[PDB]
Order: C-alpha cells, then structure tokens, then sequence
RNA sequence: AGUUUGACUGGGGCGGUACACCUGUCAAACGGUAACGCAGGUGUCCUAAGGCGAGCUCAGGGAGGACAGAAACCUCCCGUG
C-alpha cells in the first residue's frame, strides 16, 4: 500500500560525549568514541566561557562523532539493549527523531582499560526517509514537503516494530 | 636689556571649542543653507581586520539528548537578516 520510497530509516546516530574541561580526560574520551564507531572522532570548542562550568571560550569540551549505514544500526541495538529496548515517550521529538543516553559505556563491546576511563555517551538518532537529502543538495535545493516529513507518532511506531520496543509514559 | 603673553564669545573674565575633521538632524522632497542648535564621534586600529578563490550561514526561537541545572556540548526544525 505504502511506496517503497515512504520507509523510515536511520540518517545518522550522532554519538557525543561532553567532559568539563580539555586534557587527558577528553583524549580518552575520544578513544572511547573511536573503539565504538571505529572512526575518528572530532572534538567540539565551547562557544563561550562559563566561570560556573568552568569552561573558557574556544576550549576543547566535547568530542562527538555521526556513525551512518549499517555501522549505526549496530551501534542502535547496543544502546537500546542497554535501556532494555525501553524510550519514554519524551525522548522521541516534534521534528521526527529521538535519543537516548547511557551512564556507562564499558558495559557495552569494551572491555575497561585502565588507562580509560568510565565516561558514558550520547545518543541521538535522526530518521529520514528516501529523498531527505535534497535538503542538503548544493544545487536545486528544496523542502521534502509535509507528508514526506516524519511525525512523533511515526518515530514511535518505527521503535515499536524495529525493536519490539516499548514507549514508557515518560 | 628687549620682547611676548592666540582667537571665538548674547560685554569681558571664568567655563566650553561651536578653531581641522566625520554621521544623523535642523534643512522648508535637487544641491547649498546659521546660532556657545540637538544626538554623537575622530588625532586611532589592522600581515590581517589587506588581495583573490572555495565552502558555509547569521541573531533568535521551538523540540529532543548521561552526569547537565536558566545558560557547557550533540541533533532536527523555523528563521529577510
Ligand atoms: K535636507
Ligand atoms: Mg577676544
Ligand atoms: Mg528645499
Ligand atoms: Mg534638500
Ligand atoms: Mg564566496
């Protein structure tokens, strides 16, 4: 019934990890993103300085990386087996895409390094569907249109049938 | 001993600089147009903040995401500036 060019599926996983300040903690942090995603993360400056963060302006703060294809659904699955395949319905936002965050990323694949630390990490999946990417075309660029778009509601029934996952009143 | 001891100025002095310049206004829809008219600014700064090319989009707001909170970072959407 539904066009083949209508299914949902994963743009991007967007993984971000955000220490306090640059240092030996932020390189390893960013081990920690490239032993996930095999693929070398970047490290986010801060925009402004915060004397109550402690952060002074164009300091190394963050280290995220976007995992895309196939790599990110494995990705997914480990990160959803952490929250048990369990996203609360707040998670999921207005514009079609959800995330979820996990405390501890040793649990999953790593084994802990002493050298390493015990950072936890982000996610944030964005879902699109074919022809998204005419947004991002440098020429003839153009909106997908509002039945294109994908929903809150849409998003969640994706969890609901991909993962047999369960939308929490949360 | 010789000489000098500025100017403008609702008298002079004191105060200011309307004494060389720049923006808006006055200013009466070309231009020009005065008051010690009004609101301000200038004696600098920059091997890049100069010159090309390329690639991006900004302020702000909404919705999401471990520690993270009104503000740390990541993502999407709106966004004629
Ligand atoms: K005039
Ligand atoms: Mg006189
Ligand atoms: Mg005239
Ligand atoms: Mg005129
Ligand atoms: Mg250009």
């Amino acid at each position: 019934k539904e066009n083949p060019m209508r299914e949902l599926r994963i743009r991007k996983l967007c993984l971000n990890i955000c220490v306090g300040e640059s240092g030996d903690r932020l390189t390893r942090a960013a081990k920690v993103l490239e032993q996930l995603t095999g693929q070398t993360p970047v490290f986010s400056k801060a925009r402004y300085t915060v004397r109550s963060f402690g952060i002074r302006r164009n300091e190394k703060i963050a280290v995220h990386c976007t995992v895309r294809g196939a790599k990110a659904e494995e990705i997914l699955e480990k990160g959803l087996k952490v929250r048990e395949y369990e996203l609360r319905k707040n998670n999921f936002s207005d514009t079609g895409n959800f995330g979820f965050g996990i405390q501890e990323h040793i649990d999953l694949g790593i084994k802990y390094d002493p050298s390493i630390g015990i950072y936890g990490l982000d996610f944030y999946v964005v879902l699109g569907r074919p022809g998204f990417s005419i947004a991002d075309k440098k020429r003839r660029t153009g909106c997908i249109g509002a039945k294109h778009r994908i929903s809150k509601e849409e998003a969640m029934r994706w969890f609901q049938q991909k993962y047999d996952g369960i939308i929490l009143p949360g």
